[PDB]
């Protein structure tokens, strides 16, 4: 198991432009587009974003391709955000894993604000830290994909994703 086939487990992969959990518009594995309501400035984005003229449709191709590029700026953007180097730096492979799936899904500075349970990680403190992160809206909008993650952040390891 690895990032990209952490993520895909967590994102789905859809060809059509759709909505998030949160009501916005996304395409491929889990690439938000625009947070704006028009399904018009949607595929104004999604044009932008892959060189066409889609008509809110992707091939599979574009769809991956969009994936690395995610993939590689949330790692760059934990890399460059003093918060959360460190928290980064400290961690083992697969605990590294579970910050980036947290990066991807709500950005650098959502998970900026988790200042307590980063701590906590910083200090590995695994079971404080857990109960913690699960006091959050995060948590409570997205249950099975939070607690995925956290089992990841407890244990070090990939059981949660041994399953799905």
């Amino acid at each position: 198991m690895n990032i990209f086939e952490m993520l895909r487990i967590d994102e789905g992969l859809r060809l059509k432009i759709y909505k998030d959990t949160e009501g916005y518009y996304t395409i491929g594995i889990g690439h938000l587009l625009t947070k704006s309501p028009s399904l018009n400035a949607a595929k104004s984005e999604l044009d932008k974003a892959i060189g066409r003229n889609c008509n809110g449709v992707i091939t599979k191709d574009e769809a991956e391709k969009l994936f690395n590029q995610d993939v590689d700026a949330a790692v760059r953007g934990i890399l460059r955000n003093a918060k959360l180097k460190p928290v980064y730096d400290s961690l083992d492979a697969v605990r590294r894993c579970a910050l980036i799936n947290m990066v991807f899904q709500m950005g650098e500075t959502g998970v900026a604000g988790f200042t307590n349970s980063l701590r906590m990680l910083q200090q590995k403190r695994w079971d404080e830290a857990a109960v913690n992160l699960a006091k959050s809206r995060w948590y409570n909008q997205t249950p099975n994909r939070a607690k995925r993650v956290i089992t990841t952040f407890r244990t070090g390891a990939w059981d949660a994703y041994k399953n799905l």
